């Protein structure tokens, strides 16, 4: 039972339409809350966490497979939670959907590594999506990184310390670093499991 | 007191580094590059690098003369030619060194001084970032591996706050393979119990 159309019927936490709001997206939520924005919500289980945590910010979420995103859309309606909206967009498309300066964080969890040379240009972390970032949030923005990956973690910090950001928070275990208030990927969940240290870093641009 | 080895192999233990500043190259007879340790430890470390690369000059500093005196013995059981040792600290760099005199630098596992307090005696603390600088000019890059999570995850901020680039960090040494790795001597102690060992390269931006 393929279902496509749930998607259309759930149309007020899945915006099918989000460039229409560009610009507008406090009108979308009701409040001048700050927007926080998740590019890899793959399930829903982190955003819709962190809004039930943190009622104060608007989460929107960023989804490419539309097969997990429904999902997450389940997540946001269950967990009731008013503060979230999810796009089925690509991260390439984040200029057409955010103003400058309307983003003021985006959050990165285990992300796709795209080991090979030839695909570092996939991945979330590379200058090219540096960019779209400084494109949506201004430069009093920041980055919130988590991942199991140790490959996609060294690339990472080398790519933003070339990109010239700023590293302000960095865990090379982040279960065995106390952190209040941590939400939980549904990545995170089984690699901790599977006793594999989790990194996190913190990172932001200079002014 | 007395005990002093040194006296008899001032050749290797340069007892008066400031004497030569600005004339290091008269000090090796050639204008290979100055790769420096700040910490040496008991020597195995700039031992292995110089019969490694007989084309670069070795100086490892050192503060206690305890464990210098082993060093300088590894250097003398090593026919290697291409390292001096200095007993001094690490603040006494910019009296031994002009600028663009250095091209290096190494740390390996410097001591954490985890508590705040002494955030200011660690090797990677802004203050010696700058004496670093102040010795190297902006051609120059420091090579740091270290077992402690805490001190290279500290580091690796004061890196980023200071301006430094990243361009090499390995988060497992041993399962990163890195082809010309010495290993120190604190190395192959934290190396068992498999403890992973940190390694990040930093270099000035221009
Ligand atoms: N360019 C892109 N735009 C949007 N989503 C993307 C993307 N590239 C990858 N993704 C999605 O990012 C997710 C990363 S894997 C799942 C990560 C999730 N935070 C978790 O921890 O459970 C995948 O669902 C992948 O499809
Ligand atoms: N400011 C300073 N100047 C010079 N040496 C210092 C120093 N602070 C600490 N040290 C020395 O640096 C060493 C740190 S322990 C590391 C030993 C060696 N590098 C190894 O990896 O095996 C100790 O010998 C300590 O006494």
């Amino acid at each position: 039972p393929w279902a496509d159309d749930f998607l259309a019927e759930n149309a007020d936490i899945a915006i099918s339409n989000p460039a229409d709001y560009k610009g507008k997206w406090n009108t979308v939520f009701g409040n001048d809350n700050p927007i926080h924005i998740e590019v890899g919500t793959g399930k829903g289980q982190f955003i819709s966490g962190m809004a039930k945590q943190n009622p104060d910010i608007n989460y929107i979420g960023i989804e490419l497979f539309k097969s997990v995103i429904v999902t997450a859309v389940q997540k946001v309606k269950d967990s009731e939670a008013q503060n979230v909206k999810l796009l089925n967009i690509d991260a390439d498309t984040l200029t057409d959907v955010f103003e400058p300066g309307e983003v003021k964080r985006v959050y990165l969890n285990f992300s796709d590594p795209w080991p090979k040379k030839r695909h570092e240009k996939r991945r979330l972390t590379y200058s090219h999506f540096l960019k779209k970032y400084e494109e949506v949030m201004g430069k009093g923005g920041s980055i919130h990184f988590k991942t199991d990956n140790r490959g996609l973690f060294e690339y990472s910090l080398k790519s933003f310390s070339e990109y010239g950001l700023l590293l302000t928070y960095v865990s090379l275990d982040l279960h065995n670093s106390n952190l209040e208030g941590n939400i939980m990927t549904e990545y995170e969940e089984k690699f901790s499991a599977l006793g594999q240290p989790i990194y996190r870093a913190e990172v932001e641009w200079r002014t």
